């Protein structure tokens, strides 16, 4: 059986669905990995890497998708209507896992129910114990969380640890996390590690245990707690905000006003400017410079750490599909039963299996 | 007593030669301190808090240098043939203070005597314990390790410390910092900081020592340097450093190279022929790109990305961190000038016996001090 990963096309996305240990990995399950040529390059995986794990290299999308059993992509499949069109290139009645947006894109939904393509939505995946070794979501926001920091740091013309010398004192940098979702986790425990004071907040007061557990200060003060974040804000360096609730606008947590009383070279980092944004004056992909204040607004965070981000997204989907091969007669079974198959599969047999629009 | 503290105008330099915690120092010394307006900007530090600090604001550098006693920068003053006159502003007789890379740049140096105005090269100042708190090659080359390992986060698409998510394992960046001074070991430190396994070599031997007591590793190549710095060590080192670093090299992530010989180029440490063998991915930071670069490939201030490797050469990388160098640099001047200011009378004496004096002046009142 065959499984392709192609190029990402969209522009602005370097992840790839594949990673050499995978490949080792499905050749071992008994798949014949096929690859578009440059698919890897964004993620440091070069073609050579790919082949000598196993996998053989395909020049153009159509060649390695024309006879593809299964199909893994980071990000959905393109449209006619997008240009493009993506689906045309997928064998009829292939699999196809990848995040499909499933929530919000119509049109890829009709193209591929149109060519009896069952889809599994990865991002759709079922929020359970058993199946976190297949969650996506959490694989990108952990990095995206490590990310926000590093481009934090990145834009901050001040050192974030405390630097006793010779010379004085350098004192440390203060961050400020709003959402403390698996993304603000890892903001705030890098930067801890780069020795900033860590300041925390989220409406949901149950996460107060973790941000504490990583040494970072939960902001307690309910709407009084506004006066709260602002007293922190006002005195705070770097401020992250991660309020990305997969399916809904983003919440406006730090208004043009909140902003306008930081202090000069500070920085926000908004995770979540794609939904709207946690700070209104953010630009999707951009550093605008307000008040004294850069506002970063990069896209695909998790791109901008595809050399992990992409292994990693390659283990989710091979976690989520080894139980079902059989492997003995080299055929897919996904098992209709199983909660994480039914749960993710947005279409299948032609026919649309899940009501989300 | 004035002392004035202009814009740097030099391209690229945002730092400043003051803070308000140190405008605070000086007026308590006797001084009346000056800020050329929008000084401190590129440094996150406002006329505002000048101001509050004790300090007056002036409209053009002109108006600021012109009845100053003591003018601090931080880079070395343009002379008319660079465009502006800042030396023609530096009222004659006065004390002029900064990096004024004198022994490479006689024409500032000559320009500045013309005006017979007493200048320090802080750059030359004595390598001496006592003299620590008044280095500013130290102070910021110490932010300059940090910026590196930060640069080099920023420009790796991998993560520096191990993840262990739900989705696997993600193992530690590996570094590898060469020339151990005191931007590598900074580096190191950092490079720490965010969890990475870290690697490190120098030519001198005390080094070693350092770089274990901060959890790194050190390369050691032979065995069998100088009067505090390095010399130009020989090709059997030379090319026997290369094959023991290369045994590391191919498994490193990220290379922050700072290896620096006073006077001379800077010494190569790592060829093309070597990047051809890293990891797709990896990252250069070249630290020695203005001194010539420790990489053959790194071009001043650009980012370079041969046989999959990103070689990046920023330039005046203390002033990627501007707002930390600047409060350092003042300090450094603050540090340097204060032993002299009398206290039984109250003016500005420079004691000529003292060692980090007769090191860092070049010129004084039209005679030029040991530029031979
Ligand atoms: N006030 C004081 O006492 C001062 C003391 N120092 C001391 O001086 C030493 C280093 O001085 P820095 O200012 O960092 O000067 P630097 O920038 O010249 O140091 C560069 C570093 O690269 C190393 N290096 C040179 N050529 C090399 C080669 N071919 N291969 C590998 N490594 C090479 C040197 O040994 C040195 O550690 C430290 O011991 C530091 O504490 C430095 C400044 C002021």
């Amino acid at each position: 059986m065959k499984i392709a990963i192609p190029k990402e096309r969209r522009p602005g996305e370097d992840r790839v669905a594949i990673s050499p240990e995978v490949v080792k990995k499905l050749v071992g399950l008994g798949f014949e990995v096929i690859v578009e040529q440059g698919a890897g390059v964004g993620a440091s995986i070069t073609d050579d890497a790919l082949t000598a794990a196993g996998a053989t290299i395909a020049s153009t999308a159509a060649q390695a998708l024309s006879q593809a059993d299964v199909v893994w992509k980071v990000q959905r499949p393109m449209t006619a209507e997008e240009g493009t069109d993506e689906v045309a290139l997928i064998k009829e009645g292939a699999v196809l896992m990848c995040h499909l947006g499933a929530l919000t894109n119509r049109p890829v939904v009709e193209a591929l129910t149109k060519r009896k393509i069952t889809a599994y939505a990865m991002e759709l995946m079922p929020r359970i114990s058993r199946a976190q070794s297949m969650d996506i979501l959490s694989s990108q926001s952990n990095l995206a969380g490590y990310r926000a920091v590093i481009d934090g740091a990145y834009e901050f013309a001040r050192a974030f640890p405390m630097m006793m010398t010779a010379a004085g004192t350098v004192p440390p940098a203060r961050v400020l996390v709003f959402g403390v979702g698996v993304a603000g986790l890892q903001a705030i425990a890098t930067a801890k590690r780069l020795g900033a004071v860590v300041m925390a907040t989220d409406v949901r007061a149950a996460t107060k245990e973790q941000v504490e557990s990583l040494g970072g200060k939960f902001i307690t003060v309910r709407k009084k707690q506004a006066e709260a974040v602002l007293k922190e804000l006002v005195k705070t360096d770097i401020a992250i905000t991660t309020a990305l609730i997969p399916g809904k606008p983003a919440p406006v947590l730090i208004t043009e006003e909140m902003v306008t009383k930081m202090k000069p070279g500070s920085v926000i980092i908004d995770l979540a400017v794609e939904a709207g944004g946690n700070c209104p004056l953010s630009e999707p992909g951009k550093i605008v410079v307000k008040h004294g204040v850069k506002i970063v607004g990069h896209t695909n965070v998790p791109s901008r750490v595809a050399a992990d981000a992409s292994p990693l997204f390659a283990k989710n989907l091979l976690n989520f599909l080894t139980p079902h091969v059989d492997k003995d007669t080299k055929t897919l079974v996904m098992k209709l039963e199983d909660e994480t198959v039914s749960g993710t599969c947005v279409t299948r047999d032609g026919a649309i299996v899940h009501p989300a629009l």
